[PDB]
């Protein structure tokens, strides 16, 4: 397993700060409160308008091109179109595929957002709120929605796999963000109650998650189950007899913590840094389960300094970072295309190596990985 | 410089068959009745959703990437948003001249369309209809709009030129493609009268246009005169010494139009063609005046066979064009960017060709 990807970031699930459009005359900072900002059929129009833009075949050729052959789609909860005023992407998710197949490349579905949300970041679309866990109907729908995926997909040559949930939070992960505060809630009292989602109920989300999912894809197909930010937890977990062969842990590691950790702004450090902390440590579950970084990227302070320097850095520290997943089963870089404005906006300066086919363009990442 | 260059077609020039999701839950075929088609809140949702969508700052990048230095990009005549039901772009023009000086690229303004139409056509906004030349209050409007462009970016570092007006049609033309069958009116009292333009009346225009640009743009920007679908026409007109080292000609040549024309279908045909109703036709031109081909593609109904064949004459009718207009002052593919789906929409395949982005990743054009 050699699993060379990109997300579709921003696509089917929003994110505010990687494209201003479609925010433009609301005060929503996330997916849950931009229809509530908007016309029905406003929303409609610039919803329909964003899916059939930002992504379509010639995407899916720009990224075979570039050597990768896997994509880590997010798609939201309300994807069947089920749960107004969310306005349903299953023709999308279908198309995903067809493209897919075409280039051939392979999807991995991700499960990006569920009701009341899962760890109350913006990127869950409901921000500061963490309730799904705790509501047994919202878990059961997602239960539901992943055996319909599985049943809708389970035998195309286009799918990887199926990821049951993105990112839910753990208790540490929840204090030490301090989510409710970084992400602050519009209604106080949905907010009010909100938990972070223990190891012990995520294993049995995960039980369950299963029993969804292997039943109904084929057996060369794998479950993909996120570390729930605990990457050192899930050796007896993931080694059960049923899982053997079938299963990938994706882990989620961001560069930038390497400056809040000490690391010293050169290029020796921060590859000394993706060696230690990174490729070291991950390494060590790879030996009993198939590791994945599911989400990284080269965004770094020092870069935020001629041109050609941030050039030469960025560059490095992407062969780098690519070196240490060799040790792994792969990766999906976060994320393959934004619509950021750098030029005009020039807050977001050092913030547009989130695009990779623009850090490809720019030479900060290899013109090919394969 | 030698203009290497792609167009951006589609972007604030709609144009139907490149893109669909604009369209949707309308009848309408052109820019024109889009609007008439929508309520208005949708069609402003949509307009403005697909301009910030369909070109970025990403996509110079791109084309500078690519190796290209030059991008054409179509502007509507209601650019300054001065005619309703139409939306205003100055701001994206703006923007696009932000990113190709960062990037290093120059920009040819390209006037594509005017009230009533110069040509009928449906990428001129107004199918079967070709009136605004009779109009003179239109004819003035076109006018000032173009001097005001050339005062707004006429001093830019980013600015290769202005293109007073796109594809005016010549009576060749209109009757050799019966445009008015092929873009049929939709409102016949609208299109009664309508009729090609004049050599005689173009070059008026030209020169009211050139009056209007000339005095403010910088001596190392041109204007860019299209040839009106007469490519050995303008040696007399643009020799006069007032044009000397401020012109350049705007030829658009499709290899498709050797096949209306009789040409075999098969790569050796298609080179032949090439090199003889081409390069050595169009080399004549360039020996008296600048020439650009403003518009061509490798579009060809043989790719439309193994995809490793296909590949192979794509790449060589890239590669035969390049070399043809090499000897030219240069060139845009038409266009950067369409948003077609071959897969699944197999009316479109052979024609995605027409995407030059995608026609690098599939390997049919020089990386």
């Amino acid at each position: 397993m050699k699993i060379k990807g990109v997300n579709l970031g921003n696509w089917l699930v929003l994110e505010k700060w990687m494209s201003s459009a479609i925010w433009e005359g609301t005060d929503a900072e996330d997916e849950y409160y931009l229809p509530r900002g908007l016309d029905s059929k406003v929303y409609e129009a610039r919803i329909k308008m964003h899916r059939a833009e930002y992504i379509s075949e010639r995407d899916f050729a720009r990224i075979k091109a570039m050597g990768f052959n896997s994509v880590r789609i997010p798609i939201p909860y309300f994807i069947y179109g089920d749960r107004a005023p969310f306005i349903g992407c299953i023709d999308e998710l279908d198309r995903a595929f067809s493209w897919a197949e075409k280039y051939d490349l392979k999807i991995l579905i991700d499960l990006h957002t569920v009701p009341m949300s899962q760890n109350g970041f913006d990127n869950g679309g409901l921000s500061g709120v963490c309730k799904w866990a705790q509501i047994p109907e919202e878990v059961d729908f997602v239960l539901n929605l992943l055996e319909k995926l599985a049943k809708r997909y389970g035998k195309r040559k286009g799918l990887l796999g199926i990821e049951p949930i993105n990112q839910p939070v753990s208790e540490e992960m929840w204090n030490d963000m301090g989510v409710q505060k970084r992400y602050p809630p519009l209604d106080k009292e949905m907010a009010e109650g909100s938990a972070p989602i223990s190891f012990e109920w995520l294993k049995g989300f995960y039980d369950k998650a299963a029993d969804r999912i292997l039943p109904n894809i084929d057996d060369d197909k794998y479950i993909v189950f996120h570390d729930g930010f605990r990457l050192h937890a899930w050796e007896e977990y993931l080694t059960q007899d049923r899982y053997k062969g079938r299963v990938i842990l994706d882990t989620h590691q961001y560069l930038m913590i390497a400056e809040m950790l000490g690391c010293e702004q050169t290029l020796e450090a921060y590859k000394t840094f993706i060696k230690e902390k990174f490729e070291d440590e991950i390494t060590k579950v790879e030996k009993y389960v198939p590791v994945v970084v599911g989400q990284w990227c080269i965004f770094n302070s020092y870069c935020v300094v001629s041109d050609e320097e941030k050039r030469k850095v960025y560059m490095e520290l992407s062969k780098a970072q690519l070196k240490a997943w060799d040790s792994l089963s792969g990766y999906f870089y976060w994320t393959y295309k934004m619509l950021l404005d750098p030029t005009n906006q020039a807050t977001w300066r050092g913030w547009d190596c989130w695009d990779l086919a623009k850090c490809v363009d720019e030479g900060w990442f290899p013109g090919r990985v394969a």
